[PDB]
């Protein structure tokens, strides 16, 4: 009975990170984690890493869509934070972002890593941006790499 | 390691704004903000700015879809307010509006700026229409411009 | 009837930022915002940007006074955080800082941007240092540039 | 992009300390901290350190003004404690003291360090006079030195 | 009666920093503080500063032990954060870390600076990583330098 | 200024895992995580992985001590669970185990990874054995590898 377990190391890869600058106070750490992950762990040569700042998290799809359709990249890591406010604006951003990104991956066949924090408080976001609950940035980066290989293995 | 940071200035652009006239009391300020942003900040020549009033916010997609498929515009800024009422009508308007718009952008490759307020009270809308919490109109306008360049940079 | 609306782009400008290192955990993001604002948005060439770290926020005036009297700069952005403690020390720091800076601008005719957080909690400061409520750093930077032009227009 | 970070060491400096004798039980430790800071850390030769006792904290300005107009000193450290009492006397002392001092620095161009405790209780003053919350004396002394260099660097 | 007061300036020194990457969101500021302290204050030439990232805070001892036994360094600054969780895991990490480090110093005769935050909340860690309660990174760095001299003075 | 960041890949390594069979219901997943980590991520050839079952978690030290003194291994990963009961037996097990292990590492210079759960409830242990809070097994395994390299880099 045959099995596929992939590895996160994948040096000959070219990876794109899309970050939202809104909330960058958090997103910065989110990046640091991802970049480090990519290079130090997945052996990515850091001139194959390209980083694209879009303004809001809402833009992440369009941006990563471009990058995937480009064919220039083996996977896109999508980094952002969306913290809930007084209105249901939170709902539609994080929604049209989750689904936007998921769609892009499904059509382009390129892995997209969902490294978007969707919290209730600034507190929680800090917790997932490189503290108690690890670093969703580095985590999304890793799941990106593994995915490259997982796919490549078919 | 290469990076893309875009700028909001983009004078040779032609931009389309779609506004819902329902709730115009708020949407009017939403516009003023956007228009000013576009011209004063993004250097847009104001005969490249075209403004399209549709009746409800629910119509924003169809209207912007037309504009994007037209190819005549580099980006569409979508302006509107949807305040929660006694029924779940609020849900389906803001929903089919967030997703409608998000889709149009994804297919047309044209950036669509989601400057649609989705509040609980008239109070909250006023807060986001050019007071305490800035002006989502001008903000959506800016994210539109930055996106033009962000894309252009690939 | 004649009107003056200025723009935030002003590339041939030389700008000075004064930062307090006390509370730098927050002030760092405050900076990043401002710097990015200046260059990416206001087209400032980054060797016309000079950054001066003073120890406490209380020192911001004297420091920016020097810079303005110097005439070497078109405007000074003042960055710092002052969080309220158990004593009224908070009052006199933020006071002697608001008024110190405001005075310097008034005598030197050089614009001084008041990008000093004055919060009740660490929580609030984080909110204004590049999260929910934007980035008072980049905001102060922008109001600086706009001012340059607003003045220049007379 | 050019930056100014200063150092606290500045041996060839001549510094003046003005202390209020009222509340000396606290102010004494306030001094010790400062003096030690100055010499041991900032390398100040202790015959360039001069110490001036005024009676109340209210007098700190006039005294430091003299010293700064004198030109004999590179900076003045102002040490004192003002604890809140039953009346609003507390308000006018700490007020006319914060602003007096701040003004002197602004006109004389000489750095003045605001090492005046402004507490609600004797308890709080003890906390900032060389216990849990460090020593505002030595802290004011250091911010003085750093300022000397920060200025000198323009 | 003879006395030893040391200074924090010690330029001809070679210093090693060991940081835990877990919780780096905080540890990053912890570092910045220390590095700045070292160079700007203690006059350390920044090619004599070496920085070693270990994964967990639990590893700090072993890593600093190596560095001290090496003899290549005059002191090691140990930076990390340990925030309390739902289990007593917190106890054994911070414990085996405090004692690990303390032991290494005692055997190697090399100063080891304990700049490890041991808090109850993310909130508290932020407070000690360069805000209200200063920067334990820079503070640990300073106590490192002073120690070098304190020892050297016997 | 020179820096050491290590990688978790280290294929030519020979690693020993010590597991306590008490509580194996949890420890089993703890292992699976570690083993997978080692091979799949750190490229360890799985005949260089040796696994040693000791009865209680209290024994983990003695067992790993032997293994490290043996010199046959580059690092030992210590896996086990200690859940708090009605008595303070919990205290002495987890204590004599944290310190035992930490000591072994310090004397043998071999890295020892502390992958011992120290929880209050069975619930919490399950959370850290490959669910919400990841898998301390695989985490301990990774910190082992990274350590090998971190040390090798001096």
């Amino acid at each position: 009975m045959n099995i596929i377990k992939a590895n996160v190391a994948a040096p000959d890869a070219r990876v794109a990170i899309t970050i939202a600058r809104f909330n960058q106070f958090i997103n910065d750490s989110l990046l640091d984690g991802a970049v480090d992950a990519l290079t130090r762990i997945g052996q990515v040569k850091d001139d194959n890493i390209t980083v694209v700042w879009v303004p809001g998290a809402y833009e992440l799809p369009l941006a990563t869509e471009a990058l995937a359709k480009s064919g220039k990249y083996d996977a896109v890591v999508a980094l952002g934070t969306v913290i809930r406010g007084g209105t249901a604006h939170f709902e539609y951003v994080a929604g049209g972002a989750s689904n936007g990104l998921a769609s892009v991956a499904q059509d382009s066949g390129v892995p997209v890593a969902f490294g978007v924090l969707t919290t209730e408080s600034i507190e929680q976001a800090i917790e997932r941006a490189g503290t108690k609950a690890g670093n969703k940035g580095a985590e999304a980066a890793l799941t990106a790499l593994e995915m490259i290989n997982v796919l490549k293995a078919i």
